[PDB]
């Protein structure tokens, strides 16, 4: 699941903090952070600041910046304050064709997801809620308030009754082509996820093709779809989702800003080995290699040290 190489033996944070120090005044800093774990990096920069009296992020937190820079933040920041501010850069820039609102709600559990919504009261004053139905618009809009706004019950308890039932209600919206129905909404933005591929399961063997395939008769350009269709693989199965999140940027088609750092960081330490091998597999290449393509400086060094690969 994780990729990330932790040293079975971690220096003190003083240590840690004034060789950064140094370093910030590359190889070093990659040498750190990116084999450390989300506590022995927090004391970092707690013992950081302790020394110096200064936040080390304080400086990075910034939009125009490098791509390094950015991953040196995202990635240091404790999880639930790297997702605030992506919970907040989609919100300012948003267009029908930003999903990354759809992907940080579907793709985290119910706790984290309750870190990021106590992390965009701090840092913003302001909720995850009114701010996602203040600048979306539209049924986007009441997909991605519908699916930020849960706190879903993380069991095993399955209602198959409910689940073909309900499959049988998706799947006639899916037919009419109302992927924008109501029902379609409330059921997989509120049932434990356990309950969401129990009734998938019900919808393919009640039917026969997956549910993805059923999507194949959408309009051509329809924006919507594209969201239901994520909502589908990152609640289903994230790495499947990151995978084509990751082939399309690094193909430089995506329109996404950032989505090959905002992935490896947030997944690295939950299920970037997995999504790697689903990678290797749609490729026919190790995703480290992929990255370290036609440029390697310190951005995509950083970037494969996460996954493991240093050297790739």
């Amino acid at each position: 699941s994780a990729t990330l190489k932790v040293s079975d033996s971690v220096p003190a944070p003083s240590d840690d903090a004034e060789q950064l120090r140094t370093a910030f005044e590359e190889d070093l800093i990659i040498s750190i952070l990116a084999h450390r774990s989300a506590e022995q990096r927090k004391v970092i920069r707690q013992a950081y600041h302790e020394t110096y009296g200064e936040d080390l992020l304080k400086t990075l937190d910034k939009e125009l910046s490098n791509d390094f820079e950015r991953a040196i933040l995202l990635w240091t920041l404790e999880p639930g304050e790297r997702d605030a501010l992506l919970a907040n850069e989609a919100t300012k820039r948003w267009t029908s064709s930003n999903q990354v609102l759809m992907e940080v709600a579907c793709t985290r559990t119910s706790t984290q997801l309750l870190h990021a919504r106590q992390a965009y009261h701090a840092r913003y004053k302001k909720s995850l809620e009114e701010d996602v139905a203040h600048h979306t618009t539209g049924d986007f809009r009441k997909l991605l308030v519908s699916l930020v706004t849960s706190y879903r019950y993380e069991g095993d308890e399955v209602n198959m009754t409910l689940a073909k039932q309900e499959a049988k209600l998706v799947h006639e919206k899916i037919k009419d082509k109302h992927y924008n129905d109501e029902d379609v909404i409330r059921i997989l933005s509120t049932r434990s996820k356990a309950q969401i591929n129990a009734t998938f399961n019900r919808y393919q063997d009640d039917h026969g093709e997956e549910i993805l395939k059923s999507l194949e008769e959408g309009d051509d350009d329809d924006k919507f779809l594209a969201l239901l269709r994520s909502t589908i693989q990152c609640l289903t199965r994230p790495e499947l989702y990151f995978v084509d999140v990751l082939r399309s940027a690094i193909n430089k088609t995506g329109t996404d800003e950032g989505a090959l750092t905002r992935i490896v960081t947030t997944r690295a330490e939950i299920d970037l080995k997995v999504i790697g091998e689903e990678y290797q597999r749609r490729n026919s290449i190790p995703l480290e290699k992929a990255i370290t393509k036609d440029t390697r400086g310190d951005y995509e060094k950083m970037l494969v040290a996460l996954l493991g690969e240093d050297d790739a």
